[PDB]
């Protein structure tokens, strides 16, 4: 079926969830065991979210390559994502190695560092321009440049430092500071408002690596965020836009990262965004 009637069905029907378990029951189960290993405990945020073997992403350590984060390679849609957990106290430095190693220009984050009163990741970015970090255990320098505060986000613009080369690059931080603690946006109009931004500054294209997309566990507003900006990709690229069908991309996420989409709202948010971003694509 079409998207927008589809979605009006299911809403008059009142069957969110029971769509989203039918996906549930059908999502792919591979392997995660060097996740699991005895050694990688304090590297998980969470016991029942892990990167499967087959896409982790792999840091360049002979001792320990393991970081939560895996590769989500869209082949039609000629886009890739890394999707990570947000970082633990004992794994910043190995987030931005991975960063460095992978080539990535932008890093994605949608959530606060606290929220619901308890801390969902770590302050793993620098908050004055004179205060800068240094990660010890990867070798690396991480300098903020400047600061733009708007009204339902932040971009920071950040320089990291090899400091084993002397090598420098500029990394764009984009920050979405207003998803609520409980539920979902009721308008999907500012979240739509910054996937544009993201995809304005460059971080998506293919003349650099992956962009970095985290929350707390990297699976529910993270998924949203990759199933949107690619469902609506595909719509601009086929002859057929009302061919795409946001289950089945849904599903061919998840054969790259268990989990994707956590709960029936953010199904049902993730279909409204879709929607309003194709008529604002156009053609108007
Ligand atoms: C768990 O409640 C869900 C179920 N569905 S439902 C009745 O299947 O349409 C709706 C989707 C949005 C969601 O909000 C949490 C509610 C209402």
């Amino acid at each position: 079926m079409e998207m927008e009637k589809e979605f009006e069905q299911i809403d008059k029907s009142g069957s969110w969830a029971a769509i989203y378990q039918d996906i549930r029951h059908e999502a792919s189960d591979f392997p995660s065991r060097v996740a699991k290993l005895p050694k990688n405990k304090n590297r998980n945020r969470y016991r029942d979210v892990s990167p499967f073997d087959h896409s982790r992403i792999k840091l360049h350590q002979e001792d320990n390559d393991y970081i939560n984060a895996s590769l989500i390679k869209m082949e039609e849609a000629q886009r890739s994502y890394i999707l990570t957990q947000g970082p633990l106290p004992n794994t910043v430095g190995h987030f931005w190695e991975m960063v460095w190693e992978q080539k990535s220009r932008g890093v994605v984050m949608l959530n606060r560092v606290m929220e619901k009163g308890s801390l969902k990741c770590a302050q793993y970015w620098p908050q004055k321009e004179e205060k800068e970090m240094i990660f010890e255990d990867t070798n690396l320098k991480l300098t903020l440049i400047s600061e733009d505060i708007k009204s339902y986000y932040t971009v920071r613009q950040l320089e990291l430092e090899n400091l084993t080369t002397q090598e420098t690059r500029e990394i764009l931080h984009f920050h979405y500071t207003t998803w609520p603690d409980f539920g979902v946006p009721e308008s999907p109009a500012s979240f739509l408002n910054f996937l544009f931004k993201v995809r304005e500054s460059g971080s998506l294209s293919p003349e650099h690596g992956p962009v970095v997309v985290h929350c707390s566990a990297g699976i529910g507003r993270s998924g949203t965020f990759c199933l949107a900006d690619t469902c609506l990709l595909l719509m601009d690229k086929r002859k057929d836009p009302s061919s795409v069908d946001i289950k089945k991309v849904l599903l061919e996420m998840r054969k790259f990262r268990m989990g994707l989409i956590q709960t029936a709202d953010q199904l049902r948010f993730s279909y409204l965004a879709v929607i309003e971003g194709a008529k604002f694509i156009m053609g108007d």
